[PDB]
Order: structure tokens, then C-alpha cells, then sequence
């Protein structure tokens, strides 16, 4: 399926290259406002709706820092670049908590695939796909050798604002300490 | 099919962002940095397309006769909440006889180590002959996205072979100097 395909690429192509490294790239920026959490928050949007920039998705997400890039030969492109950017996380205007946070890249191209008539891909394919690619991930990271990752899978409807994304995540992160 | 996504994801995650700076990046790169008048940087970007999905993290160890020259100009841009996202191109120099006989932006097509790792892996259920046939899939499927995509305007030439990166007799330098030499 197209899912399979893209959650192996997502883990063996960038999880598997960054979570490893990513508790020291914290410890660098963390000591050297605020100590960021430990782990990367993945959001999986199963609308697969990823803006460019998360304060469209709700301006109470507001891009705070980068972590030091990651660089690494990777098929033939030298120095191939991995970049994570910091946000907090507003409540009442002031900053509650602050994490390393991006959408699964993947959901981009089920979104852009739907989108593309020569794909042959619809919008009831995206959303079985969409849900497949997170089950997958999901398993994949359950054995593989988790810790370094939170992954939030979320369905909106459309006509519907019931749905504070940054309360989301602060939720998780106040239950993580604890 | 696996290899219908990651051609997909290969076009609207990479090529399609890539390929149309492509050719201003490289035009810059011979204007400014290249004045060598048989020297200059080839107009399309070349991916290799190894059958077997084996693909080197060091393109240029592989071959004495590839040898890193420069990277062009960076690309960067905002995605998915990653903001400054950067994308790199590496240009070599392709040796013959010891001459620089070609010079050119070249890589590996990155989801080859996708389906490679998945044969490898048992959790993907996937096989060594999935692989092969999906592999050929992909070659075929991007093919044909990149023959109706207005971003691929000869400024992207695909590189596919059969032989194994621990060659012996395969010249990966040659193989692409055989395809620069027809353009
Ligand atoms: N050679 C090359 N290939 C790239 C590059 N960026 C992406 N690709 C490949 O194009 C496809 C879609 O990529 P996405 O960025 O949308 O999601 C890719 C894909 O889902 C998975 C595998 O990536 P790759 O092995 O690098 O190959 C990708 C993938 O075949 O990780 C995602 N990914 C890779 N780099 C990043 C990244 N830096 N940030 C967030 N996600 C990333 C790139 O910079 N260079």
C-alpha cells in the first residue's frame, strides 16, 4: 500500500537518523525560557491537512527557536541538513510550555496526492491511507529500538472549531511530567 | 502499490520543489564560481537509479573517478512546520583517463534506501523480489510523473542499471558520462 511505503520511508529515512541523536541536540541547546521537553511531538493531522507554518494552524503555537542543525552524508548529497524547530505554546496570551514540534511529513504528499489527478488517489484513499500510515509508524517505533517521540493522531471535522491544537499538546505535556 | 506512493512522495516532497531553481542555482554556479570553458556544470540534475536499491551514504567512494567538487547554492524554504528546511545538491567531477571529463549535479534516488530497508527488514513483510519489482515500478511510475510535470523541463535526467555498487568491472562514472556525452 502507499502507506506502508511512506511510514518505512519516514522511519528508516529521518526517525531512525534523528531520535537517536535528538536528547544530546537538546542538552546543547538546553543550558547553553524555559527547559524544552525531551521529545519530539509528531502531529498526525488524519485530514492530512500540514500548513507550512503551525501558528495558521492556531496562533497560540508560536515558532520559538531552532535546535543545531543535524548534517550527515546521506545518498550522495554531502552534508545533507536535518533542522527541528522549538514553539511554545500559549495560554491567555503567555507561554505555557515549549517543545519540539512538526507535522509527519508524509501526511503532505497523501494531501498532494489526493490533490493530483494522475495519482488516481481519492479523499476516501487518503483517509484509509492516512490511518494506515499512523497504525504502521505506531508499530514501528513500538519495538524499535519510542522514548525519544510522541506522536498525537487527530481527526477535525471541517466546519467544526471546537479544536484547540495548542491545548492539545500542552495536555500531553503536562502529562508526560507526572 | 509501495512504489506509486514513494514516487509520489519523491515528486511532491523533493522534485517538484527542487527542479524549478534547479537550473538558475546551476546557471549561477557557472556564471560565478565555474569559469572553466569545458568545465561547466551540466543543466540537468542526474539521479541514479540502482536497480537493486543499493545506494552508498558516499556517493563518490564508490568510483576513484567520482570526486566531490562543490555543492551548489543552497534551497531553503518552510514545510511542515519546519521552518528553514534546506535542500542541497552536490556537483562532482566525473575522471577519465585522469581528465575532468564531465562535471555534474548528481545523487541517488533517496527512496531506493526505502525499499532496500524494507527487505531487509521482517516487520515490512517484504521481499527480496518486492523489492526488484518495485523497484522497477518506481523507476517506471516517476518516468511518467516527471514526463507530464511542468517543473521537468530538461533539467532532469533518470539513471537507471542493474549492476551492483561493489562492481568490479561497472564503472558508475562511466555509466553516467555515457548519458552526459548524448545530451
Ligand atoms: N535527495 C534528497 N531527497 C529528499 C530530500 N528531501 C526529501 N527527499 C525525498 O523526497 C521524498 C519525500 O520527502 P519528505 O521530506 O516529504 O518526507 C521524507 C520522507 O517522508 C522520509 C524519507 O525521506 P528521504 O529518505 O530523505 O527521501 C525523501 C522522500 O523520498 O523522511 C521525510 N524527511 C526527510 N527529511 C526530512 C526532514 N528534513 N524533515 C522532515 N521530514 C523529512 C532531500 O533533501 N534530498
Amino acid at each position: 500500500s502507499v502507506a506502508h511505503g511512506l511510514a518505512w520511508s519516514y522511519y528508516i529515512g529521518y526517525l531512525r537518523l534523528i531520535l537517536p541523536e535528538l536528547q544530546a541536540r537538546i542538552r546543547t541547546y538546553n543550558q547553553h525560557r524555559g527547559a524544552v521537553s525531551q521529545r519530539l511531538y509528531i502531529l498526525l493531522p488524519l485530514d492530512c491537512g500540514v500548513p507550512d507554518n503551525l501558528s495558521m494552524a492556531d496562533p497560540n503555537i508560536r515558532f520559538l527557536d531552532k535546535l543545531p542543525q543535524q548534517t550527515g552524508d546521506h545518498a550522495g548529497i554531502k552534508d545533507r541538513v536535518y533542522s527541528n524547530s522549538i514553539y511554545e505554546l500559549l495560554e491567555n496570551g503567555q507561554r505555557a510550555g515549549t517543545c519540539v514540534l512538526e507535522y509527519a511529513t508524509p501526511l503532505q504528499t497523501l494531501f498532494a496526492m489526493s490533490q493530483y489527478s494522475q495519482a488516481g488517489f481519492s479523499r476516501e484513499d487518503r483517509l484509509e491511507q492516512a490511518k494506515l500510515f499512523c497504525r504502521t509508524l505506531e508499530d514501528i517505533l513500538a519495538d524499535a529500538p519510542q522514548n525519544n517521540c510522541r506522536l498525537i493522531a487527530y481527526q477535525e471535522p471541517a466546519d467544526d472549531s471546537s479544536f484547540s491544537l495548542s491545548q492539545e499538546v500542552l495536555r500531553h505535556l503536562r502529562q508526560e511530567e507526572k
